[PDB]
């Protein structure tokens, strides 16, 4: 029996709550885990306050270097738009990115606008105000999100950027990715991002997108692993998984990562949280599938284990897996 700490994304947080539970039942090892928001999780590694990070952005490897530290994709999942428009179901507005891009930087202000109808031609849209949420937090869901509006609104991209924290031209802040979806819920025309789990689990409705080969996707965990399908992933872990081209592929996806320290200071604690996640990659696959997020391929997990094997170290030395 062990106690790990984990801090980091909130993205995952209900899969990676999920193993947890399951891991402490089956072998009475202790995980706990705080979603405090992507900067978060990299700061506290780096202050050496847990056993391990968590991220969606990932590091470069100029950082990890800098740093000491190895970083490991665990799940890959999806971003959406969760809308509270009444009289409107889950699924059927379409928005594109320049459009959604263009309510983003406030150009947009109505649902009937002429841009959203265009879009969809047998809704009978309101004349409701459309209220921007985004995120207060330093996060890796924003990250996401703003990679790819920067992407496909060029007016974003030239004055707002991409980060995990930005200048956000209008909207409200909510913190967490628990804090969007209580913040939709509750404001009559309300727009925010959400990693899917959130969502659904939370009955709000959310939009279709259209591909980056044009034709409207719907978020389900096979448009996520589609979006991941020409992923190189030999070459690098970090892989953009946003505007995607191929057949059913999700245009927001992403993977997350768990960054550890590659010189392992405490060797027994350390070794738990490599055991921990291959109990995850070997046998947690159905839970992640029902929370909607897509596995990583076999070969990538082996690719892990082999970075395992050659990184993690104690301080004499000696390989931890
Ligand atoms: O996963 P987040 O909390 O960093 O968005």
């Amino acid at each position: 029996e062990a106690s790990l700490t984990g801090a980091g994304a909130t993205f995952p947080a209900p899969v990676y709550a999920k193993w947890a539970d399951t891991y402490q039942k089956e072998t009475g090892n202790k995980v706990n885990y705080q979603g405090i928001g992507s900067s978060g999780g990299v700061k506290q590694i780096i202050a050496n306050t847990v056993d391990f990070g968590a991220s969606d952005a990932p590091l470069s490897d100029e950082k990890l270097a800098q740093e000491g530290l190895f970083q490991f994709p665990t799940v890959i999942g999806g971003v959406v738009l969760a809308v509270n428009i009444p009289g409107l179901k889950s699924g059927e507005l379409v928005l594109d990115g320049k459009t959604l891009g263009d309510i983003y930087l406030g150009k947009i202000k109505k649902w009937d606008d002429e841009a959203i109808a265009k879009l969809n031609p047998g809704l009978k849209l309101p004349s409701q105000n459309i209220a921007v949420v985004r995120r207060a937090d330093g996060s890796g869901t924003s990250f996401v999100f703003t990679s790819y509006l920067a992407k496909v609104n060029e007016e974003w991209k030239n004055n707002v950027g991409t980060g995990s924290t930005v200048k956000w031209p209008i909207g409200l802040g909510g913190k967490g990715n628990d804090g969007i979806a209580a913040f939709v819920q509750r404001l009559p025309g309300a727009i925010g991002y959400v990693e899917y789990c959130y969502a659904k689990q939370n009955n709000l409705a959310y939009t279709k997108l259209i591909s980056a080969d044009g034709k409207p996707v719907s978020p389900t965990e096979e448009n996520f692993a589609n979006a991941a399908k020409g992923a190189d992933w030999s070459k690098t872990f970090a892989q953009d998984l946003t505007n995607q081209k191929g057949e059913d592929a999700w245009p927001i996806t992403s993977t997350t990562f768990i960054l550890i320290h590659k010189d392992q200071k405490k060797p027994e604690q350390g070794t738990e949280v490599l055991k921990f996640f291959d109990w995850a990659y070997k046998t947690g696959a159905k839970q992640a599938n029902d929370l909607d997020y897509a596995s990583l391929p076999d070969s990538v997990v082996e690719q892990v284990r082999a970075a395992w094997k050659t990184n993690i170290k104690d301080s004499s030395g000696k390989p931890l897996y």
